């Protein structure tokens, strides 16, 4: 349900093929809020229970509102919190391909954290998905020092933050069909794409 901590609960013996990383936004419950379930079911039915590890950012991450105006659109506190877990990913699962995504304050979280990460395993992140990124106009719809093939905002019309503002409309809060369809479709192609089937 909200609390997804396949990583950290992970077997290394037998680790997962694909690893996602998800950030929840800011007020939101456990540690994949509204959107990450949907996601995560997807995932589950294409990749099997035992072939994909989902994993929220939880720990120090507190989706404090507030936060979403401190220079990076978050706390220094998270991103070392979401830094740790692709660090973890990469030393447990070396071979694991990684996929990760964010919504809201979530969504600036992931792009911070992939933009500090080691190119190393920055490389091993096949795909990663962004709802209502708070960036997305500051960064020109991109994550720094990450391919933009990579990449898929989910940014809709009249959705105040995705224009430069930290308002919040209603739009902001209909990401249900994406997060259901064409979020976990981009990510299970990408993967895909790379590990072939």
């Amino acid at each position: 349900r909200t609390t997804r901590d396949d990583l950290i609960n992970g077997n290394s013996a037998s680790c997962a093929d694909v690893i996602f990383i998800y950030a929840r936004g800011s007020t939101e419950t456990g540690n994949l809020g509204t959107l990450g379930p949907s996601i995560a079911s997807n995932l589950e039915s294409a990749f099997g229970k035992d072939g994909v590890w989902i994993q929220g950012v939880g720990g120090a991450y507190r989706a404090t509102l507030g936060d979403n105006a401190l220079p990076r659109g978050t706390s220094s506190a998270a991103i070392r919190e979401m830094l740790g877990l692709f660090q973890q990913a990469n030393t447990k699962c070396p071979d694991a391909t990684l996929i990760a995504g964010g919504y809201s304050q979530g969504a600036a979280l992931a792009a911070a954290s992939i933009e500090d990460l080691d190119s190393a395993i920055r490389d091993k992140i096949a795909g990663t998905v962004l709802f209502g990124y708070t960036k997305n106009l500051q960064n020109l719809g991109r994550i720094p020092n990450y391919p933009a093939d990579r990449t898929k905002v989910f940014c809709n019309t009249g959705d105040l933050v995705c224009t430069g503002s930290l308002i919040v409309a209603a739009p902001h809060l209909a990401y249900g069909p994406d997060a259901r369809g064409p979020a976990p479709e981009f990510l299970i192609e990408k993967v895909r794409a790379v590990r072939g089937s």
